[PDB]
């Protein structure tokens, strides 16, 4: 089992699954060996009734599309396809949360409120809403008024775009016509431009996908705003990680999917409730994250985690899940019929994402305090259900010390140095005792042992010194093997940055150091990784492309990850991804996404399966940039 | 070549292009076979990188996906997929009007106006847009923010919906939660809720997509409206179709594509130029069509159409084509490298539409006249390179009477019964004389010989006195063979028909009959037998899944033929599909589409690609409906 995850807990369950003859991802994947390599390359399309059409790699005929599209053209649509599924995925959670502000604001859902208004003045004074002289919830909804008039043109481009990069960084995207018109604008261009018989150039559809994944920059850089608002920006907080965050004496509640609109209501009325857990036999409601919506809720109250993506089936496996409460993205669809034989309650909430054989119940901001009683009394049952049951939990947690949003990492700082506080990070990156910065961000993906793509190439980078800030899954897979739990500082992390993570705890009152990695959020949070890299640009007199920071979607597999890492590039970042994304078809299409981009946005993928080989190439990236600058390294 | 096509000049120049050895899109079908099952059946996921994912149709695993997708799962995203694309397309054609007019009546496009005000007052009045009193720029600019308003989330549902369909038809929408909330906005949620781990339940998936459909059927109506307002109504008009309209004299340029803010643009400036061509040693410019942007100079001007859709490479294969102008969709992109063979300099013109090998001229609406003499100035250049170069145009060619719009064919009508125009035709569905409606729509697909379908089809349910309309290539077939001329009545028509074609041609002064079949334009103007089928239901007073009307996607190809069905079949019409959708792999789905939907919104499919036993199918549905009713069938 250890082929399959690098997560004890994990491979505890996968062994209890296979005794029980209960079918896991791994057993799904086996299954579909081997997988079609005509979709593996990028090579198929089924854009129109005349296909399926493929290509053969190498050899004879097929070489070309039915209608004359080339391998090029195939590949190209394919991706931009992928990329503005990924950005709808986040022009969905950010409506979500702008909506729900709005309803806040106009008396509609009580519930929900203004929690920071620091971060809403700052969000109106850098779109340009005045607040001087105005109310909180007028501020707030024109806030809100202006996110949604981001999805659509306007005489303004979209400006969760233009307001939170560089000036010269929207110079040079405007120049090359990257930046978006609207958010849903885009991606129904994406839609339309890659449908049959309409763009056909390599290069003009990767434009397009450049373009069209700065809309989905936009969807996660207005909901984590809108999120902060809602609430409240993070700070540093210290929780647990793994499966042995689970109580077999509690009710136990997975909130699982993506949105703090449903997780959050979820934390604050299960401690409500706990009198009445307690009257069913429990000692409480032990509410506990999976994916980006555990994220949220670790980052801002302490939740502890118990799992991430890939290895999602396996904390039902424990018979200790009383109920798993689901809103979108990520969810493995598997989770409905393994709950028939775990027990657990798999509750939907959300309209457009419902699952077959799952309990539905419509959560409407409007009422989220009734409709979380709802759910949790199902959760209540059900671990009434199984009194006296066995359960198997592994006893097996890490320590994690989170909540580092760019707020926090800038406060933190500023303790070194109070009206410079990005000084002290720029003067360990000039003398060497940061190396460079390295965001791991996106998923795990069946195809490499779970883990082991992160833990290996953020070990080599430690090791040099660099700077290593994570999100979502990426987040997971780094928390649940210790990364950050500052007692591993010692092991981890090379001289130089131990001295600075020291440094910095020591001045923040810690009597130790800031653990080895950085977390940052949720995925919609990669977006406080470009504030911060931003704010560092804006500082030094540079673009993006000028300076040392690197990203690695090192296990990547949700089209939204793919959108990520391609705004990454469009930004100015070299981005690593760790699994083959489907371009390997067309050469000419790899070398624009890994060379001749840098002469566009400066920015370029790293496609690299081997992890040690990832870790060597991301050094040299940043390495590059380095001497770059006239710096060592 | 007669397995190829019926069309004897495309067999021709299928000759043609054998003895050259130039590859066309039969050849690639060829090359291409046997086509993938897997992507055939629908049973293909590629929406993460853990994929490519398979269903084996029959037999042992795979049986689901990776992720725990199903069957039932896998195929109902796929379509929504393709609606949405087909939906986007129909985005783009309709916003790019909205911008032309808007642009027109604010003074920065003087070569673009109001040429049809009595439409742009009945839109306004539609929409309730007040005109007693405003200068038509300003009921103008307010119809196209009101066009714009429709793509996004807004405090009214899409108007191009709720104010075109009767109240109860409406009603019955809304009651199962399928009126579209912004056009843009459905087809990012589609992208979202077909997204890895999203919504996973098939009713819920194909609810959403009879809601994007509907998001299709309003850029659809949105389209045909502007280009109305902008390039006036259709009234009917007589022309010619076929490869023999081409002029080896004259300097030939194809319009090919879809939207009329360049092909009309294209025929008026054309004319001016006929004594700079006449210089140049040729008869004059002789602007011919293919696909809908000849559909709409064809409707508006008499524009003869060369050829559509599946043979669209042939027009080249004569050596006459010097030039062809593109804009997008349905382009095959086979025509760029065909070019070299042949001579035609293809010409683009969109930014979100170009192909390898071709010359791109932006064209701008602010500077429409001057892109148009730049693109026919390399068109006249062409013509002069073939000076003493043999061609070979086969001589063949239709009549074609056209230009029945809604308003058209209400006026035809009116001839009869001036103040209640519908009746006649209402008359003469309860004697009998006409059996009932279809509309043949859609695209040729290369799996089917070349209008085999449209016209076996065509020639039974004349036979049984059906009414017959035809929009895009469903028209371009049945004019190509001599289904728009009214010499062909009495080969064709049944005797019924045939008295109710000639009363209405005599009272219309025509001293002969309507043609066999009406050609109400575009597949945008697929939108203007909705109003002519939305306004027999309001007469009668009774829903349109009560009228004995049907739809059929006989040859159907590109993603937006499959969004129109599905729209078809949401407002409540039996929908004949002659090629298979990738959704045989789940019965489940095929069920729904089939025959559950019929409880939802009283349409069905027909899938059935026997054309002699889908006509029988369509008469079946026809005289079920005519039973409904009461009446004798
Ligand atoms: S769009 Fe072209 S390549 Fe794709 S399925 Fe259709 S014919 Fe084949
Ligand atoms: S979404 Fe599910 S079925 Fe589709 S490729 Fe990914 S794992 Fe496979
Ligand atoms: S041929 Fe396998 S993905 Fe299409
Ligand atoms: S396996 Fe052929 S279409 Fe995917
Ligand atoms: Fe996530
Ligand atoms: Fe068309």
């Amino acid at each position: 089992q250890n082929l399959k995850s690098t997560d004890r807990a994990v491979q505890q369950m996968l062994d209890k699954a296979k005794r029980e003859g209960i079918q896991t991802v791994w057993d799904r994947y086996e299954a579909m060996k081997p997988q079609c390599g005509f979709g593996e390359t990028g090579l198929c399309c089924r854009h129109c009734l005349q296909g399926p059409c493929r290509i053969n790699p190498f050899g004879d005929e097929p070489k070309v599309g039915i209608c004359g599209a080339t391998a090029e053209v195939i590949v190209a649509r394919g991706l931009d396809r992928s990329i503005a599924a990924g950005a709808a995925g986040h022009s969905g959670h950010a409506k979500h949360l702008a909506h729900t502000l709005k309803k806040a604001v106009q008396g509609k859902a009580a519930s929900y409120m203004i929690k920071d208004r620091t971060k809403l003045h700052s969000i109106a004074k850098r779109l340009g809403i005045p607040t001087e002289g105005q109310k909180d919830e007028d501020i707030a909804l024109e806030v809100a008024k202006a996110a949604l008039a981001d999805f659509h043109e306007k005489d303004t481009p979209v400006l969760w775009v233009t307001t939170v990069l560089p000036p010269s960084r929207v110079k040079v995207l405007s120049a090359h016509g990257l930046i978006p018109a609207g958010i849903d604008h885009e991606i129904a261009e994406i839609m339309h431009r890659t449908s049959m018989g309409c763009d056909a150039d390599a290069q003009n559809l990767l434009l397009g996908g450049l373009r069209c994944s700065l809309a989905d920059l936009a969807g996660c850089y207005m909901g984590t705003d809108l999120a902060d608002i809602l609430f409240g920006t993070p700070a540093p907080v210290v929780t647990e990680s793994n499966l042995g965050v689970l109580k077999a004496d509690a009710v136990n509640v997975a909130v699982h999917g993506h949105n703090p609109v449903l997780s959050d209501i979820i934390v604050s009325v299960s401690k409500e409730m706990e009198n009445e857990a307690r009257a069913a036999g429990a000692t409480g409601i032990n509410v506990v994250g999976i994916c980006c919506t555990g994220n949220e809720v670790l980052m801002r109250h302490g939740i502890p985690a118990c799992t991430h993506s890939v290895s999602q089936e396996m904390a039902m496996i424990t018979g200790a899940l009383d109920a798993m409460i689901l809103d979108y993205q990520c969810i493995q669809p598997s989770v409905a019929t393994i709950a028939e034989c775990t027990g657990t309650t798999v509750i939907t909430t959300m309209e457009m994402s419902k699952i077959t054989g799952a309990t539905h119940v419509n959560f409407a901001e409007e009422a989220a305090v009734e409709n979380a009683k709802q759910i949790l009394r199902l959760a209540i049952d059900t671990f009434k259900r199984r009194k006296g049951k066995p359960v198997e939990i592994p006893n097996i947690k890490t320590k994690v010390v989170a909540g580092f949003s760019t707020e926090a990492i800038i406060n933190a700082l500023s303790k070194l140095n109070a009206n410079d506080p990005l000084k002290p990070l720029i003067d360990n990156v000039v003398n060497g005792n940061i190396r460079g910065v390295c965001l791991f961000a996106g998923c795990n993906n069946v195809k490499v042992p779970q883990d082991q793509n992160f833990t290996t190439i953020a070990r080599k980078l430690l090791k040099q010194n660099v700077l290593v800030v994570a999100t979502g899954c990426g987040a997971g897979a780094l928390m649940r093997h210790g990364f950050m739990d500052p007692a591993n500082v010692d092991e981890l992390c090379g001289d130089g940055l131990k001295a600075v993570l020291t440094a910095i705890g020591e001045a923040n009152g810690l009597g130790g150091p800031l653990p080895p990695v950085l977390h940052m959020g949720s995925c919609v949070d990669n977006s406080r990784a470009v504030a911060l890299v931003a704010a560092l640009a804006n500082r030094l007199g540079v673009d993006l492309d000028r300076l040392p920071v690197v990203a690695s979607a090192a296990e990547a597999m949700h089209e939204k990850a793919v959108a990520i890492g391609t705004w990454a590039v469009t930004i100015g970042l070299p981005t690593h991804i760790g699994v083959l994304p489907p371009i390997t078809g067309s050469l000419p299409v790899t070398q624009i996404l890994t060379s001749s981009v840098k002469d566009i946005t400066g920015g370029y993928f790293i496609v690299e399966l081997d992890p040690e080989t990832a870790a060597d190439k991301l050094l040299a990236a940043i390495n590059e940039r380095r001497a770059g600058l006239g710096l060592p390294w």
